[PDB]
C-alpha cells in the first residue's frame, strides 16, 4: 500500500502495537559473540543491545578492537551510517578513536547527556574553548571551536588532533536537545528542519566516512533518523515514490543492528516524518 493512507489506515484501526510486533518477529537474527566476551564487559552500555559480528565497527588496535558500534550500509539509496551507544567513561576515547579512523565528518547526538535524572551518556566533548580534552589511551586532542545554539539543535564545530602524527581534521557536532523525556514529538517539523540541516553539511555525502549517530542505546531516536533519511531519498531517486515501503526498509536496516526503532510510538512518529518531509523536497 502507498504510505499516507496505510498510515490512516492503522491509525482508525488502532492497530500500531500489532504492525510494530509484526516487524519484531521477523527481523534478522545474526551472531553477537564478540561483544558477549567477558572482556568487554564494561564497554556495553546495555546487556540486551549489542552489535552483530559480520557489520560491528573495528577498532585498528591489537589488544581488543572492540566498541558497541554497527555500519548500516543502504545499496540502493547509496547512504551509509555508523549506529553507536552513548560513550560510557571508559570508551569516549575509543569513540573519538572510531570518527577518527573511519574518516567521518559528523556526529550527531539525539539525547541529552542527563534524561529523566540519570545519566544516558559521557559527557564526551569539551564545553569552553579555553577547556581541551585529552583522550591519553587513544591518543587524542579534542578542541571546541566554536558552538551556535537555535531552539530545538545545537551545531558545534571541534578539532581532532592525531597526537601521533600532528594530522588535524575539523568534525561537525549536530546535537537534537528538544526530543522529550517520554513520547516522542508531536510534529516531525522540528526533526525535519534538523535532518536537513546535518545534509546540508556534507556531513552524509559519499566524499565523506560515514556520520556517526547516537542517542543512549543508539537503535531508537537513531534508527529514527537514518529510516527517514533513507525514505525520502529513496522517494527522490525512483521513478513511483509511493513504491518505497518503510517497513521493507526498517526490515533491510534491521540486517545490520538489533532494534533499530524501540517502540511503536517510534514507527508511527518516522511515518508521519517520511510523510510530511515528501510535501516539502517538492
Ligand atoms: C530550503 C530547503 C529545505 C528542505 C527541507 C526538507 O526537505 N525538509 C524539511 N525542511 C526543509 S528546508
Amino acid at each position: 500500500m502507498e504510505m499516507e493512507k496505510e498510515f490512516e489506515q492503522i491509525d482508525k484501526s488502532g492497530s500500531w502495537a500489532a504492525i510494530y510486533q509484526d516487524i519484531r518477529h521477523e527481523a534478522s537474527d545474526f551472531p553477537s559473540r564478540v561483544a558477549k566476551l567477558p572482556k568487554n564487559k564494561n564497554r556495553n552500555r546495555y546487556r540486551d543491545v549489542s552489535p552483530f559480528d559480520h557489520s560491528r565497527i573495528k577498532l585498528h588496535q591489537e589488544d581488543n578492537d572492540y566498541i558497541n558500534a554497527s555500519l548500516i550500509k543502504m545499496e540502493e539509496a547509496q547512504r551509509s551510517y555508523i549506529l553507536t551507544q552513548g560513550p560510557l567513561p571508559n570508551t569516549v576515547g575509543h569513540f573519538w578513536e572510531m570518527v577518527w579512523e573511519q574518516k567521518s565528518r559528523g556526529v550527531v547526538m539525539l539525547n541529552r547527556v542527563m534524561e529523566k535524572g540519570s545519566l544516558k551518556c559521557a559527557q564526551y566533548w569539551p564545553q569552553k574553548e579555553e577547556k581541551e580534552m585529552i583522550f591519553e589511551d587513544t591518543n587524542l586532542k579534542l578542541t571546541l571551536i566554536s558552538e551556535d545554539i537555535k531552539s530545538y539543535y545545537t551545531v558545534r564545530q571541534l578539532e581532532l588532533e592525531n597526537l601521533t602524527t600532528q594530522e588535524t581534521r575539523e568534525i561537525l557536532h549536530f546535537h537534537y536537545t528538544t526530543w522529550p523525556d517520554f513520547g516522542v514529538p508531536e510534529s516531525p517539523a522540528s526533526f525535519l528542519n534538523f535532518l536537513f540541516k546535518v545534509r546540508e553539511s556534507g556531513s552524509l555525502s559519499p566524499e565523506h566516512g560515514p556520520v556517526v549517530v547516537h542517542c543512549s542505546a543508539g537503535i531508537g531516536r537513531s534508527g529514527t533518523f537514518c529510516l527517514a533519511d533513507t525514505c525520502l531519498l529513496l522517494m527522490d531517486k525512483r521513478k513511483d515514490p509511493s513504491s518505497v515501503d518503510i517497513k521493507k526498509v526498517l526490515l533491510e536496516m534491521r540486517k545490520f543492528r538489533m532494534g533499530l526503532i524501540q517502540t511503536a510510538d517510534q514507527l508511527r512518529f518516522s511515518y508521519l516524518a517520511v510523510i510530511e518531509g515528501a510535501k516539502f523536497i517538492m
